[PDB]
């Protein structure tokens, strides 16, 4: 029997995704992709859903209010993934709902990190990140880091 039903970051995003995708459990994004790779419907849906959206859904935060949180935050984007973050304008935290969302925002980014990697793994590139350039502020900063990368 497997124990330790507690994980923060990384495998936590996997655990939330595997739960959401109704797939097998996964210890790494690499193994996660492989399971999804077996689940054709999930695989295709991961590209059909946007990383931001797919990840946000996994937590169950209200789209608008969740977006409201990240627009007022900033993020350390390491390798196209939010590795760290902090709130820039605590205006959104006026709502205890968003407080709840914020205090557990890392969960989202954990899941986001996963879908951000998985969507790259399954698809060499896809229009399923969030919106043009980026979802909402968060991915814009990511795209911003990518803009620094003059090809």
């Amino acid at each position: 029997g497997n124990g330790k039903y507690f994980s923060k970051v990384g495998s936590a995003g996997l655990k939330q995704l595997t739960n959401k995708l109704d797939i097998n459990e996964c210890a790494t994004v690499d193994e996660l992709v492989d399971e999804i790779n077996k689940s054709g419907t999930v695989k295709r849906k991961i590209k059909n859903q946007s990383a931001f959206d797919l990840s946000r859904e996994c937590l169950g935060y209200p789209e608008a209010d969740f977006i409201t949180l990240v627009n007022n935050m900033r993020f350390k984007i390491e390798n196209c993934k939010v590795v760290n973050f902090n709130i820039e304008n605590t205006n959104c935290l006026n709502n205890p709902s968003i407080e709840t969302i914020y205090r557990n925002f890392n969960q989202f980014v954990s899941i986001f990190n996963v879908v951000t990697d998985v969507k790259k793994r399954l698809f060499e590139n896809a229009s399923g990140n969030g919106s043009g350039g980026g979802s909402n502020r968060l991915e814009e900063e990511i795209n911003n880091q990518l803009a620094l990368q003059k090809s």
